[PDB]
């Protein structure tokens, strides 16, 4: 799943 990385989304 996209998450958020404080400034960007990113797959778990």
């Amino acid at each position: 799943s996209w998450t958020w990385e404080g400034n960007k989304w990113t797959w778990k």
